[PDB]
Order: C-alpha cells, then structure tokens, then sequence
C-alpha cells in the first residue's frame, strides 16, 4: 500500500483556512493516502473519546504528519505533542501574514530535520509540499 | 508535589487575574513550576517570545517531565497548551484541564476526548469557583 500521510488543521478554521486545507490535502494525495481527508473535508458524531482514539490511531500509523498551524488550536497542538512523542517526521506550515506570532512551543520544537516549521505565503503551498517530498521522498522515483 | 500550571499566552494576557488566582491557590498544595511565567511579562500582541523559542521549549519540557500534576487552563485555544498536554499525556502525567463554557467556546474534542475521568480530567467551571474546585481536586 501507498504511504500514510496525516494532515492536521484547526477544526475552527475560517473560510480562507479551509480553502488552504483543501489545497494541502489535495497535494498530499500525490504522495499517498491522507488518513484525515474526510475530517478535513467536512456533539461531534461518535463523540469526543471516539474522535480522540481515531486521530491517535491515525497519528501512530502515519509515515509523516503535516500540520497547518496558522490558526491556534488545542487539538492541532495536542496532536503535534503526541506526534513528537511517537517520534514522527513532522512538518508544520504557518502563514505569518496575519502578524500573529506562532507559539514558541511549536517554533521551538523544530530541530530542522525530523520536526520542521516553515513559514509560507498562501500561493506557494503546493510548491513547498513538492519541495519537502522531493528532498526526502516516501516512495522512490522511477528511473 | 511539583505542580505545573499550563496556560496560554493569549489567556495570560487577557485573563491575568484568573491565572494569578489559579497559580496562587496551587501554591497552597505544592511548588508551581511555571509560577514565574504565568503572570510574568508575557509580551504584547505581535511580539516574539523574549527568551528564545528553543530555550522556552526545552525549559517547559524539563518542567513537564518533573511535574507530579499538570493543571491546564484550556479556555483560550493555543497550540502551546495543546502541545504541552500532548507531551504530558505521553509522559503519563496526572492532568486536570479547566474550561469555562461561559466564554462561548467549544472545547476541542481532542482535549475533551483525552479524558479518562481519573488520570486525565476535564472540568467545566465558572470563573468564581476556581479556588473551591482546586481545593476539591487536591483534597
Ligand atoms: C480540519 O482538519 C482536521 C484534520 C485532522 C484533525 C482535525 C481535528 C481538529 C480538532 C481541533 O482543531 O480542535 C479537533 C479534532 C480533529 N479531529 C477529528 N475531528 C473529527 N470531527 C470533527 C467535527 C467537529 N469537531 C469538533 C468541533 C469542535 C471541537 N472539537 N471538535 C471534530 C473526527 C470525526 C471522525 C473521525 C476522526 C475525527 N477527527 C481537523
Ligand atoms: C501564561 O502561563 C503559561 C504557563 C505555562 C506555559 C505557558 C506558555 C504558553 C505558550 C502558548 O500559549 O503558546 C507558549 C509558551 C509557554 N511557555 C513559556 N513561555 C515563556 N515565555 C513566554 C513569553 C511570551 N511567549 C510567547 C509569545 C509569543 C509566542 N510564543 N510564546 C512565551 C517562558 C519564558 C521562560 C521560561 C519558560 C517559558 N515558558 C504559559
Ligand atoms: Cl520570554
Ligand atoms: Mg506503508
């Protein structure tokens, strides 16, 4: 089976955050299955405990975790803490345009290898995801 | 015990009196590892952390590992608070989250859903009763 990618963004993302999440998930599918694609596409049905166990099972199964961290979210932050504890390969994408500052706990978790945080402008997100996987692919290129 | 108070930078800036009240009541029960962060200079809107991001990340991580209990104010959405609760669950810490539903917020399913009702508890409260609730938990 293809690689498993985990995409993580704020469930309270606004209209603009939502179009960016759809762009990121759509591009990630070129690299494998996006486990959270239906959640990104949508009492929460199934209830909070079920949701927590499902995202934990998907985080643990992931080959890579890609989080959009522009909007503050306890959920995105919690999933990044569980992902670092699972020693996963993590990429955070943050848009500095709003002038809001990314939490020091996320910027400060970066080690430039396994945990990376990249500032980006909305227009270049597809090109930056291609760059990230071209530098360290999940599947080897054909000859 | 060594107690870890976890709250957000936005929460600390807007709800300073509440954060001071929670930290003050926790001192009755033990040492509060984040006592010099919670109601200290938290900078202003748009400002980067004065102390350096990696320094901050490593210091909070060191205090989290040493803590006997993590008490988090989860009313304000924060990637930092969420991240610290994720690291603390992976460290098998006893965790109490305090949420204020009068704010109008809906607490993330990932925090409400992490509750196991004993080791990780989430309590909805109104600001006026926080001292009585911390007394209840520690007694
Ligand atoms: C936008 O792209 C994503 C992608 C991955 C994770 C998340 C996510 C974010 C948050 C967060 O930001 O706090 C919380 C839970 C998340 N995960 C999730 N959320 C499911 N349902 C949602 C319907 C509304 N909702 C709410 C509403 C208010 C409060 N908390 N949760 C949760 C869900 C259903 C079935 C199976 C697995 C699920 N997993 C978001
Ligand atoms: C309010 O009560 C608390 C209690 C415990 C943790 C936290 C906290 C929250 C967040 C978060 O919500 O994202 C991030 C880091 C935190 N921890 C921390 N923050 C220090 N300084 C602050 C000055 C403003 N600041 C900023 C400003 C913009 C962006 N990110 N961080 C970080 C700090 C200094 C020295 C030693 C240890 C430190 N540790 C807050
Ligand atoms: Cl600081
Ligand atoms: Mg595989």
């Amino acid at each position: 089976m293809r690689p498993a990618l985990y995409f993580c963004g704020s469930i309270r993302g606004g209209r603009e955050d939502r179009t960016l999440y759809e762009r990121i998930v759509s591009r990630l599918r070129r690299f494998g299955t996006v486990l959270t694609e239906h959640v990104a596409a949508a009492e929460a049905a199934g209830g909070d405990r079920l949701i927590h166990e499902q995202d934990l099972e998907w985080l643990q199964q992931a080959d890579v975790v890609v989080a959009e961290v522009t909007q503050p979210s306890l959920g995105v932050g919690y999933e990044l803490g569980r992902a670092v504890a699972f020693n996963k390969r993590i990429l955070c994408l943050f848009r500095p345009q709003s002038g809001r500052v990314l939490s020091a706990m996320i910027r400060g978790a970066a080690d430039g290898s396994r945990f990376q945080v990249w500032d980006y402008e909305e227009g270049e997100v597809e090109a930056l995801l291609d760059r990230y996987f071209e530098a360290d692919p999940l599947e080897e290129n054909l000859y």
